[PDB]
């Protein structure tokens, strides 16, 4: 028949005697000892531990912790044969064991900007005892900031209690992105064991911030025919997250063929240097954008402007044309003018030009040898000029007459340009 | 001197004559024509087009464009050398060309619950024409379900009319993931031109979605014994999200040594497989949770119980344990009892057992030669037994008393197993 013992009580507890009939202990060897005439059974050195006994290891909750025994009556005035009782002693359980977390310090990972309600689990604790004297509640002590951003919730769902650490604020990683809370687990034994550890909740990035240039927009000057590798500009955007969220890469926005031929943007310096032939005369600005993007899943971006002034080379020698007026008409770069026509009568129009700017634009013109032409500004950078008779014409010593005009930029170093008419005459009685 | 004209006007068309004063066109050559004596300047066939000529290319915002031309006076009675007057005309603009998308279709990846109010730049429309000519406003046309989701909004900021679309509603991308909007764009002419593209959104996925078991828990049966690769259960969790962020690995949540050396887990099919040998006599149910987590850049995840019970195989022999009872007590697994002692008296006890369960340990057990000793049920699976004498015993012929007990199943096959004990007598006058 049973017996209801708690366990790890002291050497020599009396846990009972004979309701029924030598009594000799057949079985339950370390634990029990019985003495004989009495029928009387104790407890010994050897403590039953209701959580160390073989028998009583992986039982569903609610199944008694048996353990089980065997004495021999074995006298009867030297009469009988032994009768041999098979009895049951059911271990109550003390609460000598305290709720314990796997490890002392647990650490939730909760995305930023996480919709307030939402529920993360944090790790059971477990208690080596049973019913009432295994765990019994789980408490979260937080600090004032903490208080309110973190609740604990707990479901009794799966029978065993999962408990909850429930967001309740915003977080923001920008702002702060390391909480540390205390989760302390309670039984229900009189008095109760507890145990605690630190939570600490890391908040996790998303990416929430989009890259901002330094400055909103980008000017810079650069010289006209600079060497390949030259360094231009360089942009720079910023990001506010973290990791990838925040890595940058630097593309041309709206940038047409023209200006990608003559610029290189490097993806990952933002830095701008030259290409290509910058030629002035061709593009005196360089507009485009500037495209700055994070590296996140679905990426964010800016866009910058950028100005490139480009500066004057005097590359470009200057320009004679030479081109009739009135009746007086070129062939095959000839004139036909006749001899006798009034001195300072205009045989043709000279216009002069300069594809450069400024000083390299700025041009003299003049003529060359011994010839009764000169010049008369007629009208910076593009002049006109009458190429008009000095003296009066016979047909004395004439229809030689190669007039060369000769012009002269203010660049550096100066560059020359010449060109030349032809006049033949006509004799007059 | 200047002169106001409208471009592309039909050839002959009056641009004016001298309120100064042979009239002859010395430079202007294409685009106007001249009459003499009068002085009075016309345009022809080939028309003066504001967004053609060379010389008004990249003009900034306000600056005319001005196509320059020379005339020569060059009659006086046949007195005056020439005098040139070097004019410019003033090209005005008319509203010929178009405002224009670079592409007819126009892509916007916005992201899922983008917050409201949130804005998104649409690619400018561009129009060659000048000032009150170029683009004037945008236009957003959608369907009712779209005309609530998405407004339209142009920033003068740049002092280039830059629109954008403002998100107004929350978008939800397991809901509805691609918008069909048209976007107008229209310039400031009278008549206006008009252009349109569609544009489209599309939205975005993010990681809103957790994983979930196709059921809560699991069960499975599984044979003590199976062999390495047999399959035990395959758990399957599913999630709503695009690409890796519905992209599922499966590992054991809690699950003790004795568990995971014993069973196997793909983290890509979720089917777990025997790795190890089980014993239900080791382990009678293993109990683990399985983790379902996503592919997100901040993972996701789903926890399901799983109960493997273990099922029996006989794979245990019966154990006969031979003791003593009372007074009566085996050394070395031999016994003293003396000639002369009440016909069935009980010489030992033997104790029935077999670690296995149901039929495969129920056990037979009985005693082998022809000996004067049987067993008696003292007291399933465990059987306890009196090992008493048949008849009297003299010293006649005994001290050679080896009894031999033997156990067996009821297993397929079935299992046995033998013990002996030897009892010497003492005889008696
Ligand atoms: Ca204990
Ligand atoms: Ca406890
Ligand atoms: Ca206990
Ligand atoms: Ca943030
Ligand atoms: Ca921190
Ligand atoms: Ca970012
Ligand atoms: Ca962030
Ligand atoms: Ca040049
Ligand atoms: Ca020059
Ligand atoms: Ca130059
Ligand atoms: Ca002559
Ligand atoms: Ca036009
Ligand atoms: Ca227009
Ligand atoms: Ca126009
Ligand atoms: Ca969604
Ligand atoms: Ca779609
Ligand atoms: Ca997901
Ligand atoms: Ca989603
Ligand atoms: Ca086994
Ligand atoms: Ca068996
Ligand atoms: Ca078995
Ligand atoms: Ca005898």
């Amino acid at each position: 028949v049973v017996y209801k013992v708690p366990e790890e009580q002291p050497p020599n507890t009396l846990i009972g005697s004979l309701a029924a009939d030598l009594y000799k202990l057949e079985v339950g060897a370390p634990y029990l000892r019985v003495d004989g005439k009495t029928g009387d059974i104790f407890t010994t050195e050897t403590s039953i531990d209701r959580e160390g006994l073989r028998e009583c290891q992986n039982q569903l909750p609610g199944d008694p912790c048996i353990l089980e025994f065997e004495v021999s009556i074995t006298d009867l005035v030297q009469n009988g044969s032994p009768r041999l009782l098979e009895g049951q002693i059911e271990v109550q359980d003390i609460n000598d064991n305290t709720p314990n977390f796997a490890s002392p310090v647990i650490t939730l990972a909760i995305p930023e900007n996480t919709n307030i309600g939402s529920l993360f689990p944090i790790p059971l604790a477990s208690d080596r005892d049973a019913g009432p004297n295994g765990v019994a509640s789980y408490e979260l002590q937080a600090g004032p900031e903490a208080q309110e951003l973190f609740g604990l919730q707990v479901a009794e769902d799966q029978e065993e209690k999962q408990p909850q650490l429930i967001v309740m604020g915003n977080l923001d990683r920008e702002r702060w992105d390391s909480y540390d809370l205390t989760i302390k687990v309670q039984d229900g034994g009189s008095p109760p064991r507890a145990s605690s550890a630190l939570l600490r909740v890391t908040v996790l990035d998303t990416n929430d911030n989009a890259p901002k240039f330094e400055r909103p927009s980008y000017e810079a000057e650069l010289s006209e025919n600079s060497p390949i590798g030259h360094s231009v500009i360089q942009v720079k955007a910023n990001d506010s997250d973290q990791g990838a969220n925040a890595e940058i890469e630097y593309t041309f926005h709206q940038a047409p063929e023209v200006v990608r031929r003559l610029l290189r943007l490097d993806r990952n310096t933002g830095l701008i240097t030259v290409q290509g032939p910058v030629d002035r005369e061709d593009l005196s600005t360089l507009r485009f954008s500037v495209l700055a993007k994070d590296r996140g899943t679905n990426p964010k971006s800016a866009r910058a402007q950028v100005v490139v002034t480009v500066k004057d080379m005097n590359d470009n020698a200057p320009t004679i044309e030479i081109r009739g007026i009135g009746l007086v008409t070129h062939q095959d770069g000839m004139a036909n003018i006749s001899e006798d026509v009034a001195e300072e009568t205009a045989v043709a129009l000279v216009q002069v030009s300069d594809r450069d700017e400024g000083e390299n634009a700025a041009v003299t013109c003049v003529v060359a040898g011994d010839v009764p032409f000169q010049l008369r500004q007629a009208s910076d950078s593009k002049k006109k000029y009458f190429l008009q008779t000095t003296t009066p014409l016979d047909y004395e010593k004439v229809k030689d007459y190669t007039i060369e005009i000769v012009a002269v930029d203010s660049g550096n170093p100066p560059l020359s340009s010449t060109n030349s008419l032809k006049v033949q005459v006509v004799d007059v009685n």
